[PDB]
C-alpha cells in the first residue's frame, strides 16, 4: 500500500509456520492500541536475526486479515 513502521519486542518466532509475534507500541496509523499481534513472515521480509525479547523496528503492510512484515531489524 500503504507500507506501516512499527516498534515492539518479539515474543515469539516461528520461521516453520512463518509467524512472529510481536508486543507492538500504538500504531495510530490504523487505529490500534498497545497490543501482541502476529505478523506473517514471507522468504520476501527482509530479515536481520532477531531473537525473541529482541526490541525491534519494523515495516509492514495489511492485505486480506494478513499483517506481512516488509523488513525486521533490531532496535
Ligand atoms: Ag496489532
Amino acid at each position: 500500500p500503504q507500507v506501516i513502521s512499527a516498534t515492539g519486542v518479539v515474543k515469539g518466532i516461528d520461521l516453520e509456520s512463518k509467524k512472529i509475534t510481536i508486543h507492538h507500541d500504538p500504531i495510530a496509523a490504523v487505529n490500534w492500541p498497545e497490543m501482541t499481534m502476529r505478523f506473517t513472515i514471507t522468504p520476501q521480509t527482509k530479515m536481520s536475526e532477531i531473537k525473541t525479547g529482541d526490541k525491534v523496528a519494523f515495516n509492514f503492510v495489511q492485505q486480506g486479515n494478513l499483517s506481512l512484515l516488509q523488513d525486521i531489524k533490531v532496535s
